[PDB]
């Protein structure tokens, strides 16, 4: 019994987070087999970020401008090359502890573990999911710069996430491990702004199985509805659409429940019109969306890596 | 900017959890030097956990019956002793990716990032406090005895907790790592129940203090109080009472932000009384209150 927001083991992507200094900016960066992998905006000055010409910026610079650092050792850049918001560093010496690892690029509504470093340094984990305005709450100061998201599936680890820049409402924008950028973000300091978020349904249905898993039903109801009225509801909510897609992901808690993924969307309405009535749902006044149906089978069940 | 519940990186502690099984039983182990660390339970069979008497049990055992892995590697014991409710392997091999550590034993309040493993595997890692009634809100199913609770402080790994059993209301129960239960608890299958718990009340100010370093003031107030009428109305809403240690330790978030503990005090009341109509706190509908002041100077300062 009971349900946390659970990441997943940090130790291999420790292994793999080094200290990236050109001239005076200082970030992180990922190192795997020979290349560490890093933010493109570690070449920047202050006159640069207003309008930066990464090529230009780049043709500049020599091997020798990078100093990389792993612990107390210094890795020697051989190499370099940009790939659209990410920086590639060859560097002499392939990385002892480099894991089994692939590089991914999420949907939003999934969800990942993010290891926050600073100076190379791990700090910290925490578990977020991508939300559907493209942008993370995440915890991060200055110099998070190129902290990496990623999940661990047996014993592959997946890399999602690599951390860009701050919004001015306190949410955090960031690229693929392939330098694309999740949402309509640019790298530069500029006037940008994370759309008008929404609520991620299926994950709330996953949570509401969930609780139901760990003995809470006083949400539950006799009533039925259809997919088509639902979604009519949870638009005036401010909730993503629900899919047939979604209905056949929570397929499995449905049966281990007994209760309709249909069934369990009239509790869900009833909990949008009417609320909580002082009550919580797994120690929560707010109907929680950062777990997926994938995430409530694996911590519910007890699965390793 | 931003404030999530942060678990240490649990790399240093990966490295140490090892399988160990006795008879039947099979539960998570933390080796550490020459010496492997698991719950004194893994001796027990079915008719023997409502009243066990484990140094009869133990005295029964040889070397050759616990059998422990690491990883693919099976590592071989060469001695046993029982240190209150842990037992203690010692194995032929030090472990080579022992960290720098201590055992310390936490007072009620203090938080701790859990590395919740099964069959001597590490699934996932969580951040969670000792409650006021010993117990922790935790996450485990079967098979995650002998996992470990931590704080990394610096290089040097802090073991506080190793985890025992479920109580019946859905929480845990488990020991520090020299065998001392947290709490009135026994390692024995009779009717045990945790006592009535209470709010963290040094905690729940220090996440007000987290939430004005983050710009939001909407809960402050023109008011203070005196710690005695703080005390009786916390009291009334089963919160823990503060103490002058409680003020002085929110000392330096007091002077960060400019608002002296009696006056965020004084916040806590007027919130108990009226709730928060419709707001948030740190995009919390409740009062969190698992977060310690050290724990908000790490997150938002370094
Ligand atoms: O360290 C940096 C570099 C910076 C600074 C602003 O100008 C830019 C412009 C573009 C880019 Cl890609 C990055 C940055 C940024 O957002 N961060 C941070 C990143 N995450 C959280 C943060 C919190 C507080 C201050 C900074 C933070
Ligand atoms: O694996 C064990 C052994 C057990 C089983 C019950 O009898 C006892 C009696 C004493 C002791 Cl020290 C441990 C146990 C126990 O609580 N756990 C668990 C531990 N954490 C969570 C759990 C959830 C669901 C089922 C079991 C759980
Ligand atoms: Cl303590």
């Amino acid at each position: 019994s009971g349900f946390r927001k659970m990441a997943f083991p940090s130790g291999k992507v420790e292994g793999c987070m080094v200290q990236v200094t050109c001239g005076t900016t200082t970030l992180n960066g990922l190192w795997l087999d020979d290349v560490v992998y890093c933010p493109r905006h570690v070449i920047c000055t202050s006159e640069d970020m207003l309008n930066p010409n990464y090529e230009d910026l780049l043709i500049r610079k020599s091997n020798h401008n990078f100093l990389v650092q792993a612990g107390n050792v210094q890795l020697r850049v051989i190499g370099h090359s940009m790939q659209n918001c990410v920086l590639k560093l060859k560097v002499d010496t392939a990385n002892p502890k480099t894991p089994k690892y692939k590089f991914v690029r999420i949907q939003p509504g999934q969800t990942f573990s993010v290891l926050a470093c600073y100076n190379g340094s791990p700090s910290g984990v925490y578990q977020c999911a991508m939300r559907p305005n493209f942008t993370i709450k995440g915890s991060f100061l200055n110099g998070s710069c190129g902290s990496v998201g990623f999940n661990i599936d047996y014993d592959c680890v997946s890399f999602c996430y690599m951390h860009h820049m701050e919004l001015p409402t306190g949410v955090h924008a960031g690229t693929d491990l392939e330098g694309n950028f999740y949402g309509p973000f640019v790298d530069r300091q500029t006037a940008q702004a994370a759309g008008t978020d929404t609520t991620i349904t299926v994950n709330v249905l996953a949570w509401l199985y969930a609780a139901v898993i760990n003995g809470d039903r006083w949400f539950l109801n006799r009533f039925t509805t259809t997919l088509n009225d639902f979604n009519l509801v949870a638009m005036k909510y401010n909730y993503e659409p629900l899919t047939q897609d979604h209905v056949d992901i929570l397929g499995p808690l449905s049966a281990q429940t007994g209760i309709a993924v249909l069934d369990m969307c009239a509790s869900l309405k009833e909990l949008l019109q009417n609320g909580m009535n002082g009550r919580t749902i797994l120690g929560s006044a707010l109907l929680e969306d950062e777990f997926t149906p994938f995430d409530v089978v694996r911590q519910c069940s007890g699965v390793t890596f």
